[PDB]
């Protein structure tokens, strides 16, 4: 029994029947506080496109009942005897993964988001063999290595999507030098990840073009986010005039799309950084890749030290997501709106004020 | 008309009918020596898989009659008034491309192989609008920037495949730091490009595993080429035992193949360098790419300063291709053997002694 598997009671919303994807009230339990654990009372949980893909039953390996949500901002209500960096009552946030092997090269050099055995935010077994429950719940318990200190100046709700969308965009750009004035960057897709890529790029001084198939988004892209230009990808005239003009492109789309027009936008030796995860494979245009000497680079989240640095950057430059704050019992309707793209640009669930037991 | 479009006569072998891919004797002409040109009497021409892909009619943009061959070693018989780096009588070699726009960033910075308007070795228009004829011919004339000095100590026939296979392997490794001892390198495919990547890596001190679908190649890979290990690609125990063990993999195959097993062989942040050009599309497994923070990097030939440097390295370290020297009128059978992989590891055509004028 989920309410009997562990000693401390907990509750949230869960997809009980994977074939419908409907979340409903759900009681379970969480492990006791180990020596290095932090109990977190959850304030806000962001909703990302991976949550939606999970509720659409598109990830076979996940276990159900599924409690998704992996953009958690909360309060530490309890720390184990060996926690010293975080005091009870502090505002904290959780990384988009919950553990690593602790022994490989990535873990030992604090690049642990690339551990081959990274434990994702929910739906798979933790080190103690039990399935992980995510942020659509009242409280969570996390090993202190994966708990960040949340800056006092950052809106807890507006900053919650920095914990997976923001860090993915921030890290991709920091690791590949796309954070310096003089770089011309393309951002493909203007959803949660894309709109945060535009904000971080502006704060670095990067010149940014948004590349989109939705012309109604030109106005938000230029006026709201500060993009230097808007490229309608279906307009062959604009596409040909941008050939060879980008140093890098950050591709955030969750659907299958052609890669070669994107490679033709790159100058020689430019990088196409892939951070979205389409559920179907893409075609590798070999001659454009070879002849331009171009690179396809994958990137996922960021390591926990980079995430702390990202949060402190976001607090100093007032970088938050554009959010709609929702009650938990709206989550099923939000999923539909997220599926249609009717959100500008992030849902954030107010857990503390709107979740109650089943 | 091919014989009348330029002032100097020439001859070789050509695919006249693109739908059969059969080469036959062919008379044409080549331009006069301009001020910056070098006329080259062709001694040897290497045959690569791209020649075969061209003769299989898989590249729409080529024009016919098609004279392929782009691994040319020769003797300078004539230089334009403004040539000084090359003397008549010198052994020379030609890069696998013939010109560039001359004005873009890649051009002005001696990275000209990545010029967006690079003129390839044959089958497309030159700066004067005429179709280029490749190395399966008696002489060629090339702008001096794309002519290399060929080392005296290097075998002209064993060194001919350095001009496209060798340079592609050398540059890919020099450009991405796969030339430093301590790197564990995978070489996928043990054909012309693959076997020169192994030699170049052993000469750099790099630990090299050959990844192959042909177990019969294990003895040649370990004993003749010097590979440190041989990984049979179809053996799941072996593939699973190598997961996460490679720093980089150079993928040399000319056919479609699954990409995700190769990405699993890479450690996190590892590089998969693509130098073969399969004619059908490849599938990109994003989840492994994303999960590992891994890279797919394309690379093509090398610049001409790098090609010269590759040649002097190959002379000082005795790096040559393992070749079968063939007469030109065997080229159609060689194409068949090349299609089946029945060659260890390069055909080189002896142009000077076996090519004669048609009829
Ligand atoms: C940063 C979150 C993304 C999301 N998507 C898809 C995959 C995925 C991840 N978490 C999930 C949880 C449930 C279902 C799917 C996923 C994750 C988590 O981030 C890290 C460093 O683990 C991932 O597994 O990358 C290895 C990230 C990749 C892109
Ligand atoms: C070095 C040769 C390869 C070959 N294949 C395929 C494509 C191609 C090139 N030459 C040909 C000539 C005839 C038909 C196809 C090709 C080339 C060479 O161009 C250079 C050296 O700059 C290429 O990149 O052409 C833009 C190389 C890429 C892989
Ligand atoms: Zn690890
Ligand atoms: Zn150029």
């Amino acid at each position: 029994s989920p309410e009997e598997e562990h000693p401390v009671k907990a509750y949230g919303w869960a997809v009980k029947d994977r074939t419908t994807g409907i979340l409903s009230p759900f009681k379970f339990s969480r492990r006791a506080t180990g020596d290095n654990d932090i109990r977190i009372k959850i304030l806000y949980c962001g909703i990302c496109h991976t949550d939606l893909t999970s509720v659409k039953n598109e990830y076979e390996f996940l276990s159900y009942p599924l409690v998704p949500g992996m953009e958690i901002v909360g309060i530490a209500t309890e720390v184990g005897s060996k926690v010293t960096k975080i005091k009870v009552g502090e505002k904290v946030a959780v990384a988009a993964y919950l553990g690593t092997c602790g022994k490989c090269y990535n873990c030992v050099n604090d690049l642990e988001n690339y551990c081959p055995e990274v434990i994702i935010g929910y739906g798979t077994p933790y080190h103690d063999g039990t399935i992980n429950y995510g942020g659509l719940s009242n409280e969570t318990v996390v090993n202190e290595r994966f708990v960040l200190r949340f800056p006092e100046k950052l809106s807890p709700a507006g900053g919650a999507p920095l914990l997976s969308a923001g860090i993915t965009a921030y890290s991709a750009m920091r690791n590949h030098g796309l954070d310096k004035p003089g770089i011309h960057l393309g951002v493909v897709g203007l959803g949660g990840l894309g709109h945060l890529a535009v904000k971080f790029a502006k704060a670095f001084g990067v010149r940014v073009t948004v590349i989109s198939t939705t012309p109604s988004k030109k106005d938000e892209a230029i006026n709201n986010l500060g993009a230097d230009a808007f490229l309608f990808s279906r307009d062959d005239k604009q596409m040909r005039a941008a050939i060879g003009t980008f140093d890098a492109i950050i591709d955030t789309l969750a659907v299958v799309h052609p890669i070669a027009p994107l490679l033709d936008l790159l100058r020689s030796h430019g990088k196409l950084v892939l951070v979205g995860a389409p559920s179907k494979p893409l075609e590798l245009p070999t001659i454009p890749l070879l002849s331009g000497g171009k690179s396809l680079i994958g990137s996922a989240a960021g390591n926990v030290k980079q995430t702390q640095e990202m949060l402190d950057f976001a607090a100093e430059h007032d970088i938050t997501a554009n959010i709609e704050v929702i009650p938990i019992d709206y989550i099923n309707t939000a999923m539909e709106r997220l599926d249609k793209g009717d959100i500008r640009f992030r849902f954030v669930v107010d857990i503390e004020n709107t979740l109650t037991p089943p």
